[PDB]
């Protein structure tokens, strides 16, 4: 029993599921390509065309879903989105909804990255929750992207926003109320489902409170060290301490394993041939014993300690040697013994993952300690301005 | 098996139909769309990047069908297209072929429509012709559409195909996508024939400018009419030829209500002129033919038995003809019921009325009023 209207058109028993107050989604056409078609009481929510058509008008990013077309029924409204396979709570909550194939972060910087370029026109989402990050069908090679949807559109006294993702200060907007719901969907994704405030009911109450969680993040596991760190930052109750979209981006949290191991080596040799009085040496061992565990030389592999003790030249307490052996062991890599290359081996990923995992605090502190050189020529891919 | 080459992509076993010089068309994808995928040698075929940009770049005509995107292999060349149910080869052929919510004129109007847009682009065609004539698949509604597509590319290794080809371009402009079309024209009208006519020998006979229109009676209205559009369109002097704009406004188009307010403008645009003049003159020209010798004798009982009462009305004569036309049309209301039932119901059987009992009758008004061409009323009518 189809309906035209259009421009779209769609048949009202293929119904994609309800919406917040009275708006409903149903599956109808376009082209005649398979289409997402939501219809909505003008009375309750409000389109802003501008936006959109800035939206329109600039560069597409591919992680920010598009609007076909608008239609203004006499007593509604009707928008075009594109079908998409599922939510985010779909890949969050059955981890078999078959990614396959599409990485938990590269799937946030995907998110955090269209929230940037929303953020570029000075135009707020608001509304940032699972259900407005909505995952697209495969593609000509099988693979699954993130796109913002439900972006653009508000409410008019019918507060902005959803509860449990609502920033706090929005009670009692910029863009750091989008920052801190993405901070909690951050939490909601890696933790595979728990949300920091954390459960439904108590959810927004926990947040105007300050109640957090993140119990999550072991304190022993260097990739957990820094998802707490930025997510952190990400919900911080003053929403001046909130991370920009874009210093989001560029955070650790993000970073390839050869990022990862390209920034010990660049360290590494940034402080060479620099004194132990400077600032930055001392500085950087500053935590010294306890990132470094005592003696770093007692906490590795048998082969490795063998031969790191023939040229020592080497501490043990210095996380400076640390590093200055960690990049001359990459260095060499190839002329080492293969008893050493096995336990090391391969190169970036399992080389960088050896001291990562034995170090926790490792990144994590270099990172920190190292933020005096931000503005430097090397150091800008890793810190920002 | 699937193919790449971003950003289409197909299965090769889900084929569509193999062309020229090894050209094949897939059935493939694009966005998320299902879209027909025309692989080609770019050492055979040149594409016109220039013009499709053109097209792209002025407003969409829906006749006019849309390149999505190309992209090439380093072999080949890609290029997408929207996927449709048939070719006109299919809509004239296949006895049980659905063409939904789609009359034969109207989808020969559409052809000529996106031609004249073509055209408007300064975008010549080059291979006009059935297989490049194209039926949509079933829009919101149901409704069927058709859509002409292969145009802007052309071959290295002479453009056209066999059967199809205007004979000055053996011995390029517009002409030849006109010519082309009359033949698809009688083609479509013919419901399966070619003007020239048999496969083998078609290029042949249209370098001898042999013909054919066997179909057109002279004693059935449309025939003659169709017939006298296609001939102009198909001459062999590329400069008799209309412009695609001009086959717009001609007869063969016009709903029934559109010819009857033909006649009935007609009508009262040469009441009160001297039946000398020139006009009046022109239009009794052919006369005693085209009104059948006394054309009260060539109408029903009725109506003659009602026209007797009456009468200046000379018999011999279009202009009285087209009097009683206007005339009878006017008074419809208050006329007997008998002469009411033999005639109505307005327009479409009226005018069908008269234009069946006098084939020439609408041909021969029209080429005779060519005349008042220019006139403000005759505008719709006429090509200024
Ligand atoms: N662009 C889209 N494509 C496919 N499904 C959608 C799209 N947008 C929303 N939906 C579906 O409709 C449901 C309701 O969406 P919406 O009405 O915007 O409320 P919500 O705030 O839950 O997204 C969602 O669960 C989602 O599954
Ligand atoms: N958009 C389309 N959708 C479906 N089939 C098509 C489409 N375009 C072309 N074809 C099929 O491919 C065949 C060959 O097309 P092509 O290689 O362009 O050569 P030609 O157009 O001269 O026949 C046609 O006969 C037609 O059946
Ligand atoms: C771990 C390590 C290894 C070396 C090193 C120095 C010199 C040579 C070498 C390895 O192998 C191939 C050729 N060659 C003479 C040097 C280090 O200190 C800078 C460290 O730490
Ligand atoms: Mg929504
Ligand atoms: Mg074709």
């Amino acid at each position: 029993r189809m309906v035209i209207v259009g421009k779209i058109s769609f048949c009202p028993k293929d119904v994609l599921g309800h919406g917040a107050e009275g708006t409903i989604v149903y599956k109808g056409m376009f082209d005649n390509r398979d289409v997402a078609v939501k219809r909505i009481l003008p009375e309750c929510f409000s389109f802003a065309d501008r936006e959109v058509q800035l939206l329109r008008e600039s560069d597409e990013h591919p992680n920010v879903i598009r609007y076909f077309c608008t239609e203004k029924d006499r007593q509604f409204q009707y928008i075009a989105i594109e079908l998409c396979a599922a939510t985010l709570q779909e890949y969050v909550e059955q981890k078999d909804f078959a990614h396959l194939g599409l990485e938990p972060i590269t799937l946030l910087h995907q998110t955090t990255s269209g929230l940037a370029h929303l953020h570029s026109l000075n135009i707020v989402h608001r509304d940032l929750k699972p259900h407005n990050i909505l995952l697209s069908m495969p593609n000509a090679h099988g693979r699954i992207k993130a796109m913002i949807s439900d972006f653009g559109l508000c409410k008019k006294l019918a507060v902005p926003g959803t509860e449990g993702w609502i920033a706090p200060e929005m009670l009692s907007p910029t863009y750091t109320v989008d920052i801190f719901s993405a901070g909690c969907v951050f939490y909601y994704v890696i933790s595979e489902g728990y949300h920091p405030f954390g459960k439904s009911l108590q959810r927004q109450a926990n947040i105007l409170l300050g109640a957090c969680n993140l119990d999550c993040f072991h304190s022993d596991k260097h990739e957990d060290v820094i998802a707490r760190e930025l997510i952190e930052k990400m919900i911080a109750m003053d929403p001046q301490q909130r991370p920009s979209a874009k210093h989001v981006l560029k955070h650790p949290f993000f970073w390839s394993l050869e990022k990862q191991l390209q920034f010990f080596q660049d360290v590494s040799d940034r402080i060479e041939k620099e004194a132990l009085d400077g600032p930055i040496v001392r500085q950087l061992e500053r935590g010294g014993r306890a990132v470094v565990k005592m003696d770093w030389r007692e906490n590795i592999t048998v082969p490795l300690q063998t031969d790191l003790r023939k040229f020592r030249t080497y501490k043990g307490g210095s996380v400076r040697d640390l590093l200055r052996a960690m990049r001359n062991k990459k260095h060499h890599y190839r002329e080492l013994p293969v008893e050493v290359q096995e336990t090391l081996g391969s190169i970036p990923d399992d080389f960088v993952r050896y001291f990562t995992s034995r170090f926790p605090h490792l990144l994590s502190h270099t990172y920190q300690a190292m933020e005096l050189c931000r503005h430097e020529r090397l150091f800008q891919t890793y810190y920002w301005h």
